[PDB]
């Protein structure tokens, strides 16, 4: 039935991505942000349910703001959580990615080049934002979205990074780029090698948890 | 059921316009364009009742422009039909609208200043898009919409003047000046009126022509 | 010459806002992301002067974020230190603005009901982005802006009110509610009341400030 | 000197694109829609200039519009006119493009199928705007641009097909595939082939006839 998403769990506990990030910003951004967006989506698409089934063209247009900002709030936390991993985990090693990591030298030069291309993506978003590795055909591209508007339009997402205040300010205060340098230590690059070889479906199997 | 809309009827021949406005501009202006949007409308809403029943958030947020553009588009035309009229018709003449033109001058000084203020907004418009006289609360306000989007956010559209180019430039070429001066000739007061004396869900009864 | 912004100095302590506004929030708000938007919009400006000079068409529209965003970022921070006082200062009480608190009772009916209608604006905010009581002709409107889009469009700016996190997450956590309602004790209803007796370019005389 | 744009001359007769393209459009296209752009740019360049020497950031924020607007449209069209060419000249043939059509074929499979891709996202777009063919890295993509937002952000402008209304709804009416399956009789591969082994300042040297 309609609007029935619930908050799921986290991979880890609130504190296993310490010391890149903190367990108070893991539970606030968990327990209350993402909680909200599943509230308040949940609420839309009742809504949205009713005005679709009486041909109400209006509201349900008025409605679409909601929609996509909670809904890209879901999915991006969705893929946000399972692309991040303890930094002792195997999975946070990119030699986990062998394929993406073979693209992404092919592509940047090196990762260490990818790193410095895609830290400056994220640094330079204005606002709340997102900054995203997607697959495009068979390339690799860096892409930003606005707010939690989500990589839905074709590309196949490989992992992102929540650039809003919220995901770091508690703990790095303005020093975004103290933030992103860190959280390279907590990327789960066998996350990302699975979503590099399989396709835009297969990304978003991930929502399925959440139902 | 999702997805029934129809082409409504004009209220007057496709020639009734005239000379404001061509026979052969009415007929691909309603026929075709108003057509379009009905079609891809209908189907857009078909496949976001599959994705709502499906909690396929992804594919509803990619959905939303074909709703917002289509959607808008049977809005802002049914709307738009409506508050024309042929220029002989008592309703084209100002004399219909009491309260709406007493308003008018207490808000801009007269109706001949807000003529000019709002063809100052309609001409400025870049781009594909709309111009509104509006009510909002108590009072009145010119307000320009891009493409199709409507104004669906809780004003209460008085009436509203095509700007895209297939609106005129088949008569005006590039004079869209010219156009503005001579829709004037053929606005249905009474229809403003009704609109203005009522609130936004009156606004949009005229819909229900349409289903 | 151009790009020669500085930081101006707040009208205030940093702690003197307290309870409302912590200390440490005013701090890096105004030595941290204040002045950093003075320092990227010089070096925008000059980099825009360059392309002027060039007859660099594609270079300055490539600028024009940059300008927008930080040039936005001082107009709205002067306007917002200068419309906040101390909770104990007679500029505080919204009898200094006998003039504007009539219009605001006219418009919404009383003060508090007007409180509630900007409130609910600021918290519907989605992402960053700003509140802001205009003048509009002769009457008051509740709008809203995104990131650093300051009200330059022609109206006067009464009082702004800032909704980016780095504004109250420190303090409030994601508690954004009650910022509001904790901001409200220390607005500067003296400076909304010369605003509102004044006109758009009396309003951003305070720019000077930064020069 | 600051806004001293003049309207280029075309490379052709305005009759030399048809049967793809009628001498009506190209000239209305050219002697008066990009003409105004160019008038427009002019002024709003100047009164821009009057404002970054001043330290006046309202009014350059207030102007972005304008220059965005304008110069996009001059840009787009000086970009248009070049790589376009009569349908007999050698220059409309794709074998005077070899390492372009090579890489074309590389991305999309074959030439047949990056036509058949251009013309979706040509007749996806929604109101006013241009599609094109740029570079990025060494990689080809096909993006769309709204009104007369130009390709300034990095890549390499390849050719770019303009789908406002305006430079088709004489001869094709509403029917913009009809369009869109013409226009490939007129695109000069040799203006293409160029601009690829060129660097984006390359592209952009043909703004120079403006000055
Ligand atoms: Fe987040
Ligand atoms: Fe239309
Ligand atoms: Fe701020
Ligand atoms: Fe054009």
């Amino acid at each position: 039935s309609v609007g029935t998403f619930s908050l799921p769990a986290l991979p880890y506990a609130y504190d296993a991505l310490e010391p890149s990030i903190s367990a108070q910003i893991m539970e606030l951004h968990h327990s209350k942000h993402h909680q909200t967006y599943v509230t308040n989506l949940n609420n839309a698409l009742k809504t949205y349910s009713t005005a679709l089934a009486a041909n109400d063209v209006p509201s349900q247009i008025a409605l679409q703001a909601a929609i996509k900002f909670n809904g890209g709030g879901i999915i991006n936390h969705s893929l946000f959580w399972e692309n991040l991993c303890p930094a002792s985990s195997p999975d946070a090693d990119p030699a986990s990615a062998p394929e993406l990591t073979a693209e992404i030298a092919k592509t940047w030069g090196s990762l260490d080049k990818f790193k410095e291309a895609m830290g400056k993506a994220l640094l330079g978003i204005q606002g709340s934002g997102w900054g995203w590795l997607v697959k495009e055909g068979s390339g690799l591209r860096i892409v930003t979205t606005k707010d939690q508007d989500p990589v839905v339009g074709g590309e196949v997402p490989v992992f992102g990074i929540d650039m809003w205040e919220h995901a770091y300010y508690l703990q790095y205060l303005n020093g975004k780029a103290a933030y992103v340098d860190n959280i390279w230590k907590v990327i789960n690059w066998k996350t990302a090698e699975q979503r590099f070889k399989g396709d835009r479906e297969d990304a978003f199997k991930i929502l399925k948890a959440s139902l």
